[PDB]
């Protein structure tokens, strides 16, 4: 069970995939995971970018499903070809928005294609709802330049109808016949193409000659039609600009996405050093977060928050490890400032009996063999569900071979030994959690130095005076 | 601050006993029990003793008591439902001299059966085993079915000769003849009820219609004598004055019944109450392939602290102790293969389901014992001291366990803190227990030890081959 897990990462991938205009801003934000340092930079520069600048996106999704059908040799049966074109324009448009900003955004927006060729070919053939137009090729108007009068003639030359005693001209089997009454249809010679028995359409036989012409031009219109549509298709099939563009359009939803997601969760852009200094950071998944300050160096490499138990503890370690995680990855992260190193590898033991200890006893063992001075650590309930003098006498020594590494991270636990281990140490810090007396509630903050309450609570809930002073 | 049966899962218990209830009346006394006066929980203790000695079927009471409370509403009772009920109190008294000879407990919640035997000599009289009201049921009944019968054997409409479908049909229940269309003459006759297509159209011809008038209206006059028997025989259930004390007497058959069914499946037995707690072979009836423990709890030992890291079943033995007070005190068999127990005035269970907010909570249902406990009470009190310093923890907790043993109070206390330990060696009416561990398998076994101070850390870290570099510098 990999760190990002244990940490809630992909809760982060799911509120930052809600965030993505396009199937393609998904998959990324899906697939989300931590980055090479000057890639997860670049990365934050374009999010800072996107927020001063906010830009639409086309509908790179029905673009590339369409582009996929091209490719197959299926003939794209438009529109959709327009649909797809009109993403192409809009992109190309997107493209020549972002270039003069010269930044990160019009790098990216570098790899958007020229499509002119094909959006030109589309227009001249289907501009205005995808209908085939007659100057698509030449063969097709001249098709429609004789459908248009033999259609209206077929029609001029039922009445006919207006001799005789329902009274509309109908299409049968796309044919023109003419709704006659069942008596009457003597009047009217002609091919039975159709009864209601509610009646008797009939074809006169002086239009049989123009429905035969009509659908055999018919289908030398739709053979030359499906021609077109499938000589378009393949041009978006042999577009090469294409999956470039469709990369830049994936990318920038990303880009926007991550934005949005630090908008919406108060997140500010981390900045990578030698050190971690977060200031008023915070759990981004926790509402109505409290904010806590804290700092590692390599004079003090880890913080040992001694308490009595959690209110808060726990949360901590999972701010600072998401933090480190969500800007490895090109998130911002939930501080108002974050100065941050680069760990190799995030160790986490994070889950309270004997058994439960063992469970942490082996990420322990993996941290002790494995963990570098470059990596980070974060230790919960350390030394706990087991023998408390023992559970001590363990700690202290897996504490300071830690210490002995130079690792850095936070460590919690609640056995009193190690909290006098840690202020007469070097390397590590002791802090604790504040505690509300009077509401009898965690504050969920912080207290930088200072490691208490009980018979103080005992009191608080008015337990026996008797019973409080044999204590 | 909600209620101690909550805590330790007994209205699972109350689900359980109630899946094996034959009929909603002793489901319904399943699902409302309660601890009980100590003479009606001996009562039901020896009520299910004898239970399981003998089984016995029981009637559909239900289908009784719903019958019954619609007579007494004024309902129409169907045949079949006269017929039920009429069954239920039928099997009610065979149930009452199968039980009466035995002269026990269950023969004495047996005598509120009734004697429903003029109802039922109404009953059989009337309706066959189908529901269907008999000739002879009253004179009337009789002359009309006589008539019935040879006027409806009479309507041949055999008049083909002529024709159709070949079939005799009936609409609106008037005998009628399938004519084909276009045949409407010969066959005069042209009432009709009409019909689809050609088929059609279903003529009474005009010779048939006087004797479909009659055959009419004696099927008017049969059913208006039909419903005055079924409304007689409903009323008569409704004036049976036994039927509640009979259906009450069923009920707590019922009930006894699946407390029968319970302790054969869930491997109970039946408890011993004095002054004292002794268990042998105990266990939790809700955990499957649960492990058995024995402790006991008296006078000289009020108190049995289990102290230990483990998770064990630590809270497991508690809600195991709590729970079998509590089924014993409601008349249900316990689970252990021996149980003597006490009969506390209350029942105290500080248990969760740690930090502070937990630990105020711990101390909020502790305050309660420390208060309102007297000796006779039982205390179970689960996490003493954790979620805190363990050394004011320790010291605090020490002192509300000295309050408990001055109070005389028996019962049950976890912890893992190491001065407890400490405390309860040299103490009186206070013993260590432990949980064993297995080592080799990395599992709590579940079981417990008695009197062994309770760890195995670092036999932990040598198990998982942590490095013997870290070890103990
Ligand atoms: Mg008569």
């Amino acid at each position: 069970r990999d760190v990002l897990e244990v940490l809630e990462f992909p809760r982060v991938r799911a509120l930052l995939a809600e965030r993505a205009k396009t199937p393609l801003g998904r998959e990324l934000a899906l697939a989300l995971a931590p980055l090479p340092r000057e890639e997860a930079e670049k990365r934050h520069e374009l999010t800072g970018e996107a927020l001063s600048y906010p830009y639409a996106l086309p509908e790179a999704g029905t673009l590339r499903e369409a582009y996929g059908r091209a490719l197959a040799g299926a003939r794209l049966s438009g529109p959709e070809l327009l649909k797809a074109a009109k993403a192409l324009e809009e992109a190309m448009a997107l493209k020549e928005e972002l270039l003069p900003l010269k930044n990160a955004l019009s790098q990216v927006a570098e790899g958007i294609g020229d499509h002119t060729p094909f959006l030109e070919r589309v227009r001249k053939a289907l501009d205005e709802e995808g209908a085939v137009k007659d100057e698509a090729s030449p063969r097709l108007a001249q098709i429609r330049r004789e459908l248009r009068p033999l259609r209206q003639q077929i029609l001029d030359r039922l009445y006919a109808l207006m001799d005789r005693h329902d009274r509309f001209v109908t299409l049968r089997r796309e044919r023109y016949c003419v709704p006659v009454r069942a008596g009457m249809a003597q009047k009217v010679p002609g091919i039975l193409l159709d009864e209601s028995e509610s009646t008797l359409f009939i074809e006169p036989f002086s239009v049989v000659k123009l429905n035969n012409r009509l659908q055999a031009l018919r289908l030398k219109e739709e053979e030359e039609v499906n021609r077109i549509l499938r000589d378009l298709s393949e041009r978006l099939a042999k577009d090469e600009g294409v999956p470039k563009t469709l990369e830049a359009l994936g990318l920038l939803d990303l880009v926007q996405a991550q934005a949005a997601l630090a908008r919406d969760l108060g997140l500010s852009r981390p900045a990578f050093g030698e050190r971690y200094e977060l200031y008023r950071a915070f759990h981004p998944l926790i509402p109505d977060a409290v904010r806590n300050s804290f700092a590692l160096d390599e004079k003090n490499r880890i913080l040992l928050i001694s308490g009595p138990n959690m209110g808060g503890k726990t949360a901590l370690l999972k701010t600072l490890g998401l933090a480190v995680l969500m800007a490895q990855s090109g998130l911002f992260v939930a501080a108002e400032k974050a100065l941050l190193a680069w760990p190799d590898r995030v160790y986490a033991d994070i889950g309270e009996n004997l058994s439960t200890f063992a469970g942490h006893l082996r990420r322990l063992r993996e941290m002790l063999e494995e963990a570098t001075s470059h990596s980070l650590v974060l230790i919960d309930e350390l030394g706990s569900g087991t023998d408390p003098e023992e559970g001590a006498a363990l700690s202290q020594a897996i504490l300071e071979a830690l210490l002995e590494r130079g690792v850095k991270g936070m460590v919690t636990t609640h056995l009193s030994p190690l909290k006098a281990f840690a202020q007469g140490r070097e390397g590590i810090q002791n802090a604790s959690m504040r505690f509300d007396l009077e509401a009898l509630r965690p504050t969920y903050e912080l207290v930088l130095g200072v490691p208490s309450y009980a018979l103080a609570i005992a009191r608080r809930l008015a337990l026996p005076e008797e019973v409080l002073k044999r204590a």
